[PDB]
């Protein structure tokens, strides 16, 4: 792409076949699967085996495991990983900008337990990452597990569940766009979670979802460091938000405008902002628009402000200092815009 920037990157054929093909597969086959995978017996086995394995290593330390990720929110497939947050020592409400020594120390002790155990196969141990994780395979079930010591993923999974349950069209669209991302081979640049926040933002602009900020009007906040992770589970009827019945004409119509919107989106001056949920949130004005806990945190820690000087800015609505698409390149962004344009055309 870097060469021949004047040429629209051709939509990969695998993606073209799916877009031009009936959109009914999501409505009829992939959705029932995603809904079933929110809960299955295998999840209980994994948690119980994880506790049995880790409780001896930290014997009098309190320990709780949390499920989260695509499987739990209802947009997963049978090959999806299972994300797990292991909380040792009631560290749920502690935010670490960078993984502390204790966090890396815990993860190394856990690395050893997985290697020694016959029920687990250690896959990847990553310690030089914003969120260090352990990747293992639970051999009894075959499910690959992503284990972290950070609660933020669990908190936004709870938010997504409320969004999907309140407005199922959101869930249908995320499944479609998740599959679109894989067939476009863009998963390394743009995560499933990033595209979920983009769908939520787009629906907010269609007055079908509330701004996350409007769900956090302090009456009392629950905090992970400086971040407000709880939200008011307001009925949509109270906010005048219509709950649409997801049908194939609906979904296709909103998907067309979704791809159209982000094909013409001005990524140089604006950011995807589900926190504010308003149109045309300027990169220049966003930091003034955040809540007081953010302003206090960056004032004390300026190096922890959101990374706005990147080609693509998608702000996490809870961890307000995190740009989920900070690693996207100019050519990764162009590729995504080109695919969006060609995808919008194929939906009429």
């Amino acid at each position: 792409v870097k060469a021949r920037q004047h040429i629209t990157v051709r939509l990969p054929k695998k993606a073209r076949a799916m877009i031009v093909g009936e959109i009914t597969n999501v409505f009829k086959d992939k959705y029932p699967i995603a809904d079933k995978l929110k809960v299955i017996p295998e999840y209980d086995v994994i948690e119980q085996d994880l506790c049995k394995l880790l409780s001896p290593g930290f014997p009098k330390q309190p320990l709780r495991v949390y499920k989260f990720g695509s499987r739990i929110t209802g947009i997963g497939n049978r090959s999806s990983d299972l994300d797990l947050f292991v909380d040792i020592g009631n560290t749920f409400h502690t935010f670490e900008h960078r993984a502390s020594n204790a966090t890396v120390a815990k993860l190394r002790a856990m690395r050893k337990f997985f290697c020694d155990s016959e029920d687990w196969r250690l896959i990847n141990f990553i310690e030089q990452a914003r969120v260090p994780i352990i990747k293992t395979c639970h051999l009894p079930t075959g499910i690959e597990c992503d284990i972290c010591l950070n609660s933020m993923g669990f908190c936004n999974t709870n938010l997504l569940k409320y969004i999907f349950e309140s407005q199922p069209l959101t869930q249908y669209m995320c499944i479609y766009v998740k599959n679109w991302l894989e067939r476009c081979k863009l998963t390394e640049q743009i995560s499933t979670y990033s595209i979920t926040l983009m769908v939520i933002y787009f629906l907010q602009l269609q007055a079908l979802l509330p701004p996350i900020a409007m769900l956090q009007i302090e009456d009392q906040a629950v905090l992970v460091g400086p971040w407000v992770v709880n939200f008011a589970q307001k009925s949509f009827s109270e906010l005048g938000l219509q709950q649409l019945k997801a049908t194939v004409p609906v979904i296709k119509g909103f998907l067309r405008n979704f791809f159209a919107y982000f094909a013409k989106f001005d990524y140089e001056h604006f950011l995807v902002c589900p926190y504010i949920g308003q149109a045309n949130v300027e990169i220049a004005k966003i930091e003034r628009m955040l809540h007081a806990r953010y302003s206090a945190y960056v004032s004390d820690n300026p190096e922890c402000s959101i990374q706005l000087k990147k080609p693509m800015v998608v702000q996490d609505p809870i961890q307000l200092n995190h740009n989920v698409t900070k690693a996207v390149t100019k050519y990764g962004l162009q590729t995504f815009v080109d695919y969006c344009q060609q995808t919008a055309e194929l939906l009429e």
